[PDB]
């Protein structure tokens, strides 16, 4: 059962969760500060998930380091 | 369930996830600016995920930039 | 399920969806610019897939 | 759930669909001009695959190359 | 379900499916001519393939050419 | 379902299917000659298969 | 089920655990001090997992 | 589903099925000469088999040369 | 079901079980002291685990030790 | 199903199986002479399986011989 | 379904096997003298394994040798 | 089911089947003399097992 391992590498940084269903629309932010992480899993609400500013990311698939 | 990894290379970004079923429209249109990061389930609602923009896409088969 | 990973390399390529079940014709063609990328799920709907025009294409078998 | 992937390296190569049941006949003659790919499934219709012309194939085994 | 990757190294190759069951006949032989494939399933009406004239056949258990 | 793949190297190989179940008895012989090549899955009603005759045989434990 | 190792590097870490559901808050918060490991869970209860402070932390995707 | 290959190195070489249950008795004995091979399951009548004579033997394990 | 290893390296290790369920409180706690271990699963009853003072712990995930 | 393989490396090798359930005794014992080989099951009936005798064992486990 | 293997270096081991669910407590604890080994499951019963003593441990985790 | 390897490297090698359930006794001991292979499953009746003697133990887990 997936999830997403998102590092803040600056301040501000926001993990938004997407809506499952027909509708999609932002149901949640949380934000993250310098250094905090957030592991995070898709969800019987939460079929996408974005992140805004500077942040490395782990998933399944490799990294992703801003 | 599988996923895709959308990291913006420029503004302006559209992933778009097309109708699950008989008929298929896109039902949404996510823009991401350079730098933010969607990650993003097939469901039972999205059976086809289509990129516009620069991005750099990893899945479960590999990387594939710009 | 399985999917496709679909990049054109040139304006206009088409991602077509032929139909699951005993007749056999398209439903659905996704058309594709130049750099456009399209991530696509065989499903209840869609059994074969056909691109036409020049594309980077990868599946569970390499590119 | 296993698929074909084909890609005709020549002009008017035929992906022909044969039936599932106790009789076997083409239910379905896919044209590829040069440089088209064909990504197939057997399925509850399709037992069997045949391919004519010069093509290179992909599946779970390894490729083939006309 | 498995199955079995059948190409033509000259004319008239026959590929010879065998009934699923307490009985064992023939219900289908298809005719490959050079350079053409044959893939084909083991089914619910074929537990026996049976490769006649030259051939290059992969399976799950590798090459076997000739 | 497991499988095996026999490949006749002389005239006149027979590949025998016996019977599943609480009595063995064979309830087919399928013969190849030279060159021919039988792929055979065990079934519902073959548990055990016997090859006579020269051949290369595959199966999923090797050569 | 997947679980995260939690390694505390000052005292004071918090691993915050969000609420599964259409509804995200923190349920709870459990503090660790400098040296101290939490092997957490993801949950009927807790599907997002926060932590603040300096830590060392393991998951099935790595370090 | 488990099954031994068993390939007769001399004349006059037995496969021997032992019954699955309670009771253990030899139901039924083949005969393999020379160079004759047996690919065996183990089955809902058969939980033992034995082999007398020499015999090279593959199974999941590996290899049992006489 | 997964499991942790801790292993003791001074005297008065505590391993600390939390309960599962929307509730949080700490249900059980187990003194180690310095060369003992403890493998304990997660259950029904235990969906975090704590450990306090100088511990080796392997896990599915490696190890962490001090 | 899990199966041992046993070779005999002198005449007079036994192959004992212990019956499965509260109760625990010998329900047969299959005798080995030299250049033997067994390929016996745990089943529903034997649960544990004793060797009597210089052998070689091939187990999932690995080789033991003597 | 895991289980862990224990090995006493020195005299007068103890592997505790403690209690499935709410309550936490010892139910047994099996001595274990020099060079005698304990391989023991996890179990409906069992959630929880100490050993106190000198011993090397194994489980799927690896080894932790005291 | 898992199962052990257990070969007596000395003769009187016992190999002792602990009870599964919530009582743990004792309910059979297998001897094996030097050189003898016992290959035991884990059972719906035997949730430990204790080898007592010099002896050679295989598992999942290694020698
Ligand atoms: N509401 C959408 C959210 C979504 C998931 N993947 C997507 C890809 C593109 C666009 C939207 C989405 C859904 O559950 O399907
Ligand atoms: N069949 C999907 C859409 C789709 C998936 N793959 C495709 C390939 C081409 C065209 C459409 C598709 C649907 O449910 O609508
Ligand atoms: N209508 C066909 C589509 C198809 C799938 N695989 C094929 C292979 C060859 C030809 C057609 C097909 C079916 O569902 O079965
Ligand atoms: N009607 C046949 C088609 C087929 C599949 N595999 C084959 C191999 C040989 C000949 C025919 C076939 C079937 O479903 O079984
Ligand atoms: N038992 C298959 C045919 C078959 C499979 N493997 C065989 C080996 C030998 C002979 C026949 C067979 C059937 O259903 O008829
Ligand atoms: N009639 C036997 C055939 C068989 C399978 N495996 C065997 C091994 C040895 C002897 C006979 C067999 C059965 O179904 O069980
Ligand atoms: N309440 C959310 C928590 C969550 C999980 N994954 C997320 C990703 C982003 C934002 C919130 C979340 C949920 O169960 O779905
Ligand atoms: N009748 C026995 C046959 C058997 C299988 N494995 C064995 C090991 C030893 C002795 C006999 C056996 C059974 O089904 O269990
Ligand atoms: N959700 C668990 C406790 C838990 C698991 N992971 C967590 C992370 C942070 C806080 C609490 C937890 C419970 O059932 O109570
Ligand atoms: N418990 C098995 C026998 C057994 C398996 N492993 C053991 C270890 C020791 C003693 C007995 C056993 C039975 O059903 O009788
Ligand atoms: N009674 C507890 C035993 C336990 C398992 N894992 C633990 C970790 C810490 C403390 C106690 C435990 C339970 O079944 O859950
Ligand atoms: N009667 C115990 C036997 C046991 C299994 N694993 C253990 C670990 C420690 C102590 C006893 C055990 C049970 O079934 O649970």
């Amino acid at each position: 059962s997936d999830f997403v391992v998102i590092k803040a590498l600056e301040d501000g940084v926001n993990v938004i969760g997407l809506t499952r269903g027909a509708d999609t629309r932002f149901h949640h932010s949380e934000k993250l500060d310098k250094g905090e992480v957030l592991i995070a899993q898709f969800t019987e609400h939460t079929s996408a998930i974005k992140v805004r500013g500077k942040a490395y990311i782990q998933t399944r698939h490799g990294v992703i380091e801003s």
